[PDB]
């Protein structure tokens, strides 16, 4: 046990800015770090551009044009040759076609700044606004247990090796997650009262492609690519796979680069989806046959070669890692509620040992705060949400650190926020039919968009937190339609509810608002010395944890212990703050990789929860479930990754409010436009010709109240996010409708709203905050 | 089909007819979480409870009122007209076909007062859009 | 009928199915998607006699399942309803091979029963 | 010529009236259900005793959509 | 962007006749999701048809 990779599950997202670290983003590696960063910039911007621009242009570049300067007018346009030496001395070639970079100049008529103006609208044609891709870090750690860095001496290369594959189009339509179906004791994710009482029976799925048939022909489903890159040279290597594998496209599913220092550096494809032809449209939330992706997944492997000889093999599945490519994040700063780094930590718990937890209040922090947060992406969180109105009225008064009183006297204020939220049991708000016994929700259900002309049952219990739907979505009148945050951290919250939670005096310092209290956990995270289990969690933590129809990311295999071949508690994020805690965590993985017999493995005409049942003993022919082969963790995932976005969305309801959401903090669904920023950034006081989008006269001409006033009436107009782009609702007499999304999602994606941190410097009494996040568009600018 | 005309620029939204055919409204639940002052005798006020309305701040108490009203929703979402439900289709064409049984659901909008305003932005007199779907 | 091999080698996997209707919960209040009707008729009155349902069952649809009538002979003759199915709103279309909410029709099966009374009693 | 055969449908004796009248498996019905109404003992059985409506109740809703 | 559209081909033989052929029939639109679902009038599609001026010039041995 000599070194080890982390993070054990690297995470990439797609992106159509190029694959260079100046132009691209970074998968955390401390949680909550830039949370208010108003500095941030998502989408490649007009002075990145130029400034990669510049960094081209370093002499010898200048002085070798100041000799084509010369024979330009011992000549008196260009030539190829001459051409051909601009570039490849700039080389821009692996960011833009060679083809139009030569006629880039060849239309050409301070020469240098023709060559500059010329190549920058390429450039930017190419990579304006466009969606930075977020690429993972991957580090090698000295062990006895993590330690630190890999550090190379002189004579010393590690050299990396990943295997990806997409197997999506290979796989079973996506119908709901099998494992409601399944028979369990109860995890920390998932109760056994959902099987137990059928609250939301897993559904049998078909394969996708079903014309494709023998699993011989079936293989060219599946997309796969491999390469190695080392710390003697630090050029990019892409993973270039083929649909249908060996017609044909080239599929981009990643590229990969290695430092002199040994870090590994994944980047995710471009976001290209296609279908083998136009006319298949991806009509599906998630089962659309004839199309791929550029989404993969698979294992990440090293060989550490000292100059002594000695040479280490990071290959068993201890020590070795896995990545995954999603769909992007379009609002990197705003948390889900329950991620993924949660299922992780509530799967190697047993429900019934829940009693045996212990809660700091920084257990329960996260959840109130990620809920507060919602309010940037999703309406009833802004103005539905009685909790986060409560949060806000604490705030008003300075009064938040009540809410770390774990005394009597408090105890009517903790109770109060923990009976809106909805418990994972899934047994409140019901009438049991039949007591063969059915559990019928007596709250608000979410009726099938297959309607019928009987007047609903009145609900007569109140909608629980968080508004959001969940695994059991199909099944109207089922508990399970809707979101609970999972056993363990419900646990949590009704331990820090009854009073049996512990904090420190330090933290009561800092709790006088929720903001306050959350700058101060941030530091903890940013000065825990632990850098290798701080960077698997902020792999996980940006990453949704539910409800899994499928998902965003990933889905329901996840939160089973039985993906992890090892998944402990280590230690707190500090010594006196849990915060959640730090795991070792690591997947299962078959070593052979590409290669392994059970690269191809399926259940036959159906897949179905009697396939995962087998699945659970380990010597059973059906155990090759759990133990990942490349394309494993994403083939579960909508195909094309696009229809999924755009169905991951609102869920309406015959009553207006609140709107449900599915998966804001990643997909938002109403955002707070540029253009409105533009109407209430500033104060009455600045000295421009347009004030808020008013003439400087008219701003100035009106009562401060009026004009603060108006601030907040801006702030406050919610912006369909669906809408930021021309998702086919653009014109007259456009259809629209959920369809068209997801068809036009495909081009569209790229183009949708990217939420981000902004500051107000005076927002005065106007009530705005000081950091707003805004979401940048092309439609939505002004 | 008389409503808004989306363009590829956001704003402004163009709309056909809105005095008569409305477009963005002004809904009940809306209105009944601002009409209220901070020192109103109920026991909900604009829907807090008294405890926690009358707890904040006066200042923000009035942002939130005016937050509140501030919410407009596209009228043709004040009743079903094909986009309730999961997997919805939604649309425009859903929308003429559904109109003929859902015309007489669509909110209806009318004058009501806001007894104290204070200063909060809000005129003494508002137009609120009713239906049963905008309820709360 | 049917061999052993389809079940036993997979060959065409049975699927799970959902409820038609699935927006009306509760067993009570799902008793409303049924309709039913019943009648008598006997050799000493050919008069015939109509089986009428109403959907849903306690605006409603009168639904005519069939009719009944008896000779004096004693021999029953089943007719079955004219062909009507509908929705209950004009706009919700029958676009599935088999499964439609909001749909009707008049098929219907059931319990055919009967008494025989002789002179000596 | 495939022979003369006395059968008889297993019938609910209440008809109408039978507490069996308005029964289902819940959200859906799979084939363990059927596995589990084979035994006659068994609380599935429900499955093959007829109550009215029950041989129809699987056919095409409304039957024109099936035929087309 | 941009797409190359064959719109014919001509060669001629020693003889001085010309041959036209037209193009390979590739018709498409500029973005996949654009469905040709009228008979006639289709935006956003492009087909090889075309029409135009064949004219020629003679030369003679004697200038
Ligand atoms: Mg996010």
């Amino acid at each position: 046990c000599q070194y080890k990779i982390y993070p054990p599950l690297g995470i990439a997202r797609v992106g159509n800015g190029p694959a260079i670290k100046p132009l691209s983003l970074s998968t955390p590696e401390v949680p909550w770090a830039h949370l208010y960063d108003t500095n941030v910039q998502y989408l490649v911007t007009q002075q990145e551009l130029e400034q990669l621009l510049e960094e081209a242009f370093g002499g010898n570049v200048i002085n070798e044009i100041s000799q084509i300067k010369t024979k330009l007018d011992e000549r008196k346009k260009f030539k190829q040759e001459e051409i051909e030496t601009i570039t490849g001395l700039l080389g821009l070639s692996h960011l833009v076609p060679q083809q139009q970079l030569s006629r880039s100049l060849d239309n050409l008529e301070d020469i240098v700044q023709q060559i500059k103006g010329a190549l920058l609208k390429v450039l930017s044609d190419h990579y304006l606004h466009a969606v930075k891709k977020q690429a993972q870090n991957f580090y090698i750690y000295k062990c006895d247990n993590p330690v630190e860095k890999l550090k190379l001496t002189d004579g010393d290369k590690v050299t990396w090796r990943v295997e990806v594959a997409n197997k999506k189009s290979f796989w079973y339509d996506y119908n709901n997650a099998l494992d409601l179906s399944l028979h369990t004791q109860g995890s920390g994710n998932l109760s056994k009262n959902v099987s137990k009482h059928r609250l939301a029976p897993a559904m049998t799925a078909k394969r996708r492609n079903p014309n494709v048939i023998t699993n011989s022909l079936r293989k060219q489903l599946v997309i796969s690519s491999q390469g190695s890159v080392s710390s003697d040279n630090n050029t990019q290597v892409p993973l270039r796979g083929k649909f249908p594998a060996n017609e044909r496209h080239n599929v981009l599913q990643g590229s990969i680069e290695c430092d002199n220092e040994g870090v590994l550096r994944f980047y995710a494809g471009n976001g290209i989806s296609q279908a083998l032809s136009p006319s298949s449209l991806n009509t599906d939330f998630a089962d659309n046959s004839n199309w791929f992706d550029d989404i993969c997944d698979g294992r990440v492997t090293a060989v550490v070669e000292l100059k002594n000889g000695d040479t280490f093999e990071i290959q068993d599945e201890q020590s070795s890692a896995w990545v995954a490519t999603t769909p992007p994040d379009y609002a990197p700063q705003i948390e889900p509620i329950v991620t993924m780094y949660d299922m992780v930590s509530g799967a190697a718990l047993k429900e019934q040992d829940l009693d045996n937890l212990t809660t700091q209040f920084s257990d329960v922090f996260p959840i109130l705060y990620r809920l507060y947060r919602m309010q940037w992406v999703n309406q009833a969180d802004f103005t539905d949400n009685a909790v986060n109105t409560q949060i806000r009225e604490l705030n008003s008064e300075l009064g938040f650190a009540q809410l770390l009183d774990n005394s009597a006297s408090a105890k009517s204020l903790r109770e109060g926020i923990f009976n809106q939220f909805r418990n994972p049991l899934f047994d409140q708000d019901i009438d049991v039919d039949d007591p063969s016994n059915e559990w019928v929700s007596n709250s608000r259900i979410i009726p099938s968009k297959d309607e019928t002309n009987i007047a609903a049952k009145p609900a007569t219990s109140s909608l629980k937190l968080p508004f959001y739907p969940n695994d059991g979505i199909d099944y109207p009148g089922s508990p399970v339609q809707w979101f609970a945050i999972p056993p363990f951290m419900y646990q949590h919250l009704q331990n820090w509810a009854a009073g049996d939670f512990s904090v420190t005096q330090v933290e009561k310092e800092s709790a006088n608002t929720i903001e306050e209290l959350g700058l101060f956990y941030s530091e903890q995270f940013k000065n825990s010395p632990n850098s290798a289990l701080l960077c698997a969690r902020g792999a996980l933590d940006a990453l949704y944890g539910g409800g899994f129809c499928p998902g965003v990311e990933l889905t329901w295999p996840m939160r089973h212990n039985l993906i992890y071949s090892q998944n402990d508690y280590v230690s707190s994020v500090t010594p006196e703050i849990n915060l959640l805690g730090l795991r070792e965590f690591r997947l299962k993985q078959d070593l052979q990789g590409l290669n392994s017999p059970n690269m191809y493995q399926d259940f036959g005409h159906v897949i179905a929860v009697d396939n995962v049942t087998a699945s659970i003993d380990p010597n059973s022919d059906a155990a090759w479930l759990w133990r990942s082969t490349p394309g494993d963790l994403t083939k579960w995932m909508g195909i094309p990754w696009q229809s999924d976005a755009a169905s991951c969305q609102a869920v309406y309801t015959p009553e207006d409010f609140p709107i449900p959401s599915w998966w804001a903090a990643n997909l938002p669904v109403h955002v707070l436009p540029l253009a409105r920023y533009n109407k209430f950034k500033d104060s009455q006081s600045a000295d421009l010709p347009e004030i808020n989008g008013m003439t400087h006269s008219i701003a100035q001409g009106m009562s401060e109240e009026t004009f603060e006033h108006l601030r907040l009436e801006q702030f406050s107009q919610r912006l369909d996010w669906l809408h930021t782009a021309d998702l086919g609702f653009v014109g007259y007499h456009a259809e629209g409708g959920y369809t068209n999304g997801l068809i036009q999602m495909v081009s569209q994606w790229k183009n949708m709203a990217m939420v981000m941190a902004r500051p107000v410097e005076n927002p005065g009494s106007s009530g705005i905050p000081n950091v707003v996040y805004v979401a940048y568009s092309q439609a939505d600018k002004d």
